[PDB]
C-alpha cells in the first residue's frame, strides 16, 4: 500500500505502493502518482499530472495541469512550475521533467519546458529554454 | 457567500462573495478580500492587508502588513513579497500592486514596491525598483 | 512555557520557553529550538537542527539535517536552505547561520554554507560561497 498523513488531503486513488505523502499536501483526484515515491510536506499536485516510479519530490512544490515528471526525478524544495506564460486574472504549455533529472532548490521552471535525462539545474536557476540531457545549468549571479 | 475550506484558518469576516480560501490557508482578522478572489493553498495574509475584486492568489503566497493588491491583479505560485528592508530579529514599508498586474512565479518584491496596472513581472525575478504600468519586466540570467 | 498551534505537528520537546510555532508547522523529534523564537506557519524543521535563542522564522522554510541557526538569527519568508550538492533520488554538507545575520525574503542558500555574524542576505539571493561576517550580499539583476 502507499501512507498518505493524516493532514494531507489526497483525493487520488492513483498512487502506487510504497509512495509517502506528507502533512498539509493536496493531491486532486485525478494526479498519478507511481511507486516509492516521497512527496514531502506542503506540496500541491493537481489533476492532469502524471509522476513516474521512485520520484522525491521535496517540501512546498506545486505540481499544476499538463506536468510530467518520470521515473527517478528529484525535485528540490520550493521548485516552482509553471502552465501560462502571460498570466491574467480570470483569463497551456506542458513541462517534462524526464527520467532522473534533478530540479535544484527553489528553481523556476517557465511553461512548455523540457528538462532532458539525468539534468542538473542549479539551486535558484530561472529555467526559460529547454535543458539537455545530462547537462547542468544554473542562472548567472 | 464565500467558500472557506475546513482545513483553512481564516479569521476575517471581511470577504466578498465568490471568494474562495483554499487548504492551510491562514487569514488573519483585519485582512480584507473583495468578490470573485481565488487564494490557493498555503497562503498566509496578514492584518493590515487590502485585496480587490477578481484577483488569483496562486499557491505559497503571504502577503503582509502594509501591502494592497488591487483588482483583477494576479500573483503566481510563491510570489514573495516583503516590508522591511533591513530585517534584524527583534527589532516598515507599504507596497501596492495596481489594477490588472501580474507578478510571475516565484519573484521576489522588495518593500515599498510600487507595480503599475497591468504590468507583467517574469518568473523568478527580483523586483527592488518601481515597475511602470504595462511594462514587462523580468530579471537577467 | 511555549506555544504550539494546535494545526502544527510538533514532535520536539526542546523547545525553550517563549518560542511560538504557528499554523501547519512541522518539527521533528530531535529538533532543538531556544528560548523566544518564532516559528511562523508553514515551516519545516528536521532531526539534526539545532536553533538559537531569539531566531525568526518567517513562513515557508524548511531547514534541513546538518543546518545549525545562531542567536538572533532573522530568516526571512520562502529562504530555502540545502545539504546535498548533487542530489539524485534514491542516492551531506552542514550549514551555518551565525549569530544576528539576517537571510532576505526568497534568498537560496547552497549546501556547506557558513554566513558570519551580522550579515545581511538581499531577498532572491542565491548564496554559492561563504558570506563574511557583517558583510551585506545580494545576486545580479
Ligand atoms: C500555475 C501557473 O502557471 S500560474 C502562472 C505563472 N506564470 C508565470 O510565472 C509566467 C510568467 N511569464 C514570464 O516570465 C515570461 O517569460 C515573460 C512574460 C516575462 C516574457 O515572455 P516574452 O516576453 O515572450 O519573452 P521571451 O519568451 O521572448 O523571452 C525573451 C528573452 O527574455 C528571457 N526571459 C523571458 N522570461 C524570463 C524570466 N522570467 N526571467 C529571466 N529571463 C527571461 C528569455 O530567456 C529570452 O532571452 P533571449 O532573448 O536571450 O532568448
Ligand atoms: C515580511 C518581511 O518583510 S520579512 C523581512 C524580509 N526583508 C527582506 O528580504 C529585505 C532584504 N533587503 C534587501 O534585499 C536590501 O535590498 C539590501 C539589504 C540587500 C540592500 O539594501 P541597500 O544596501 O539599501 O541597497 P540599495 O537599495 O541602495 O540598492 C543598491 C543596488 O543594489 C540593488 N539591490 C538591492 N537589493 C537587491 C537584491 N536583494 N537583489 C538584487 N539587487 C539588489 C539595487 O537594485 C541597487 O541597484 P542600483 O545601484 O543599480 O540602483
Ligand atoms: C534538502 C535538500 O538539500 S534537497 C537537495 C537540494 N540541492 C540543491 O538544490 C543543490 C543543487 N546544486 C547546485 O546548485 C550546484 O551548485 C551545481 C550542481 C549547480 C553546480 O555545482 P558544481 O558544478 O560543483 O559547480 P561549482 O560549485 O564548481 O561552481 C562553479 C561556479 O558556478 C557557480 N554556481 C554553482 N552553482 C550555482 C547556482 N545554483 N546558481 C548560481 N551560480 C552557481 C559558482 O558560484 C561557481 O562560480 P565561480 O566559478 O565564479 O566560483
Ligand atoms: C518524517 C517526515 C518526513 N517528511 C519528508 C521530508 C524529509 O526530508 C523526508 C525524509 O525522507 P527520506 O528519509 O529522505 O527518504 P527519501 O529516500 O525519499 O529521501 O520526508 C515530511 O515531509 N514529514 C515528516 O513528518
Ligand atoms: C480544488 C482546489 C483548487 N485549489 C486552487 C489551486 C488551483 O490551481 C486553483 C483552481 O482554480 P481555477 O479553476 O484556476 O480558478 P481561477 O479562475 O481562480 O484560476 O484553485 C486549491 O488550492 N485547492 C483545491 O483543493
Ligand atoms: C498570529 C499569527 C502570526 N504568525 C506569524 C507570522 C506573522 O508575521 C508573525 C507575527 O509575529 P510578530 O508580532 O512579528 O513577532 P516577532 O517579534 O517574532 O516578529 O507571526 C503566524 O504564522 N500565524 C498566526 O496566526
Amino acid at each position: 500500500g502507499h501512507m498518505i498523513h493524516k493532514l494531507a488531503d489526497v483525493q487520488s486513488k492513483n498512487i502506487g505502493s510504497g509512495t509517502r505523502i506528507w502533512q498539509f499536501c493536496v493531491v486532486l483526484p485525478s494526479a498519478i502518482i507511481g511507486e516509492n515515491c516521497n512527496i514531502c510536506s506542503h506540496c500541491f499536485i493537481e489533476n492532469d499530472v502524471k509522476i513516474g516510479n521512485n520520484v522525491t519530490i521535496k517540501c512546498g512544490v506545486q505540481i499544476w495541469d499538463g506536468i510530467e515528471i518520470e521515473d527517478d526525478v528529484f525535485i528540490g524544495p520550493n521548485v516552482t512550475f509553471t502552465n501560462d506564460k502571460y498570466p491574467r486574472s480570470k483569463q497551456f504549455s506542458k513541462t517534462i521533467i524526464k527520467k532522473g533529472a534533478s530540479i535544484g532548490a527553489n528553481a523556476t521552471i517557465l511553461p512548455g519546458i523540457t528538462i532532458g535525462e539525468n539534468a542538473m539545474i542549479g539551486a535558484g536557476a530561472i529555467v526559460t529554454k529547454d535543458v539537455l540531457p545530462h547537462v547542468t545549468y544554473y542562472s548567472k549571479i
